[PDB]
């Protein structure tokens, strides 16, 4: 029993953070077979930061302007290229701790851990979820670029976030491990601001869930609700839109607690008309929206 | 920017995680150096749960009836025997992955990562503080039992905490590396509670000071208090007494926001007695109180474990 916030272990891409030095710039780097992942931006000098021209800058370099220190070791940069926003250093050492892994994008909602990581040294590991905007509310400090997100399936890591930048309001942006940023950001020091932020919907229904299967009833009632009546008072509070891909999805949870899908639904409506009243729902006086279907499953 | 409850990177841990079988039981254990540890109930059945006599329970096993995984590769036990709760399996091998380590035991308000294991497999990490009543709000399902919780500071791992078992309100209870259970616990089927619970006052404080480095600030206001003062509010409340030596270890945050703990405790005060008035602080309409100072500090400054 028990219900917490759990991220992977963290030890598989541990093996694998380097530190990338271009410059007076220094960040994290990810070692996969013999091949180092960083932001494209360390290449950046401080009067490029609103416009810089990524391939011109990239064509000034020789491999030997990259300095890649695993541990106490330099490894030897023998080719570098860039794929959208990442760099990609050749090396002349397969890293002997890659793990199995693949890189993956996810969607907005999934869930992953977060290695954060200065110096190319692991700091500490946390769980994140893909905002609804695109964002990610980390925990990063100056020099936690290249840091990365992932999750473990069996023994195989899929690494689908690379940190890049925090935003005005404090939230973070970054790229998928092919370069692709999540969400219209763009690695410039140009104004931008993330889309208003909404409540992953199917998340909270995931940890109703959650909270039945660990014995707590308190929030049911006795209603139930159309689909479309739900999303159009769930959207009056900002909550995302519901499904029929969600419904399905939540079709184990139901099966396993005996609560419809959309009963469920009329409970969620219920408490936020409501509110708590004082009361706690698996430690939390606010709705969790950071727990997928998935994860309720496996922690279950 | 941001606050995350934040564990350390367990690596150096999972590499000493192996599998423990008896009989019909398997859970997780410890491997360092070359000692395997994990509960000493792994040799009950159900009926010995009852009422167990572990001497005695014990002399009927050979090193042979202990069968250790690490990963796919069988250790062999070449000795076997008990420090309070935990058993000790001596093997033929050091752990090669044994990392700097001690055994620590660690005081109630101090929190610590948690490597929650089955079958001898690291399955999530996540963190976890020490109650007041010496039980953790682990997560924690059937097999966990020898799962392990720990600090790091530089590069030495300090082991502070082994699954035993859950209780009946679903918290947890375990004891250190040397078998000392945490709180009035014993291993052994009979009834057994959590006694209630208070809230860790010094770690509140931390945590708002963390609020207030990420520029959550609307709870201050202009007063101050007395420890004397602030104390009773404690208890009134059943939060744990805030002494000296909290305030002192508060100190660097105090400079740091320029709120004096006595001024952030005039914050409490007012939170305790009126509430947060639909507002959040640090996403939490709670008041969370798993963040250490030291925590607090750690994750507000980037240290590393290389
Ligand atoms: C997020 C982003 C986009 C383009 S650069 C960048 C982050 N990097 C810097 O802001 C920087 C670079 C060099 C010297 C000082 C600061
Ligand atoms: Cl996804
Ligand atoms: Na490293
Ligand atoms: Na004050």
């Amino acid at each position: 029993s028990g219900f917490r916030k759990m991220a992977f272990p963290s030890g598989k891409v541990e093996g694998c953070m380097v530190q990338v030095t271009c410059g007076t710039t220094t960040l994290n780097g990810l070692w996969l077979d013999d091949v180092v992942y960083c932001p494209r931006h360390v290449i950046c000098t401080s009067e490029d930061m609103l416009n810089p021209n990524y391939e011109d800058l990239l064509i000034r370099k020789s491999n030997h302007n990259f300095l890649v220190q695993a541990g106490n070791v330099q490894l030897r940069v023998i080719g570098h290229s860039m794929q959208n926003c990442v760099l990609k250093l050749k090396v002349d050492t397969a890293n002997p701790k890659t793990p199995k892994y693949k890189f993956v994008r996810i969607q907005p909602g999934q869930t992953f851990s977060v290695l954060a990581c200065y110096n190319g040294s692991p700091s500490g590991v946390y769980q994140c979820a893909m905002r609804p905007n695109f964002t990610i509310k980390g925990s990063f400090l100056n020099g936690s670029c290249g840091s990365v997100g992932f999750n473990i399936d069996y023994d195989c890591v899929s690494f689908c976030y690379m940190h890049h930048m925090e935003l005005p309001t404090g939230v973070h942006a970054g790229t998928d491990l092919e370069g692709n940023f999540y969400g219209p950001f763009v690695d410039r020091q140009t104004a931008q601001a993330a889309g208003t932020d909404t409540t992953i919907t199917v998340n909270v229904l995931a940890w109703l869930y959650a909270a039945v299967i660990n014995g707590d009833r308190w929030f049911l009632n006795r209603f139930t609700t159309t689909l479309n009546d739900f999303n159009l008072v769930a959207m009056k509070y900002n909550y995302e839109p519901l499904t029929q891909d969600h419904v399905d999805i939540l079709g184990p949870l139901s099966a396993q607690t005996g609560i419809a899908v959309l009963d469920m639904c009329a409970s969620l409506k219920e408490l936020l008309q409501n509110g708590m009243n004082g009361r706690t729902i698996l430690g939390s006086a606010l709705l969790e929206d950071e727990f997928t279907p998935f994860d309720v499953v496996r922690q279950c």
